[PDB]
């Protein structure tokens, strides 16, 4: 089924704030903003956590686009392979989600990886959700373009376990 992190990592307050560090030129500013807002929105319904967009570094979740070597000492691999990573809830790097810009970012439709869709799985990690044995889950290691809506019992059971 589903998994959580050692020690059951979670945000210990209910207002979660995200600051978007930068953008890909792949998408217009507005599409990217929307794609992310939607990804929290899927998580918003099922959790006590609310997500407010902020314009400060002090934010709980910081989203950035990086190529190869970037901030956290974890390098991306270029085209394909790794597309994004995230860290379980906590201070600094924890709760933060990074997307590899070498990847083509789109709303999918066979043109690339859906920014919303990659974001949800990273956002799931950001809330403390680990990977799932269930092959239909959002937290599954395998990405496919939507047979969505994205959310699943396994993923939702996973989130209910941690927060509500
Ligand atoms: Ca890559
Ligand atoms: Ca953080
Ligand atoms: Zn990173
Ligand atoms: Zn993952």
């Amino acid at each position: 089924g589903f998994q959580t992190f050692e020690g059951d990592l979670k945000w210990h307050h209910h207002n979660i704030t995200y600051w978007i560090q930068n953008y890909s030129e792949d998408l217009p500013r507005a599409v990217i903003d929307d794609a992310f807002a939607r990804a929290f929105a899927l998580w918003s319904a099922v959790t006590p956590l609310t997500f407010t967009r902020v314009y400060s570094r002090d934010a709980d979740i910081v989203i950035q686009f990086g190529v190869a070597e970037h901030g956290d000492g974890y390098p991306f691999d270029g085209k394909d392979g790794l597309l994004a990573h995230a860290f379980p809830p906590g201070p600094g790097i924890q709760g933060d989600a990074h997307f590899d810009d070498d990847e083509l970012w789109s709303l999918g439709k066979g043109v690339g990886y859906s920014l919303f869709l990659v974001a949800a799985h990273e956002f799931g990690h950001a809330l403390g959700l680990d990977h799932s044995s269930v092959p239909e889950a959002l937290m599954y290691p395998m990405y496919r373009f939507t047979e969505g809506p994205p959310l699943h019992k396994d993923d939702v059971n996973g989130i209910r376990h941690l927060y509500g």
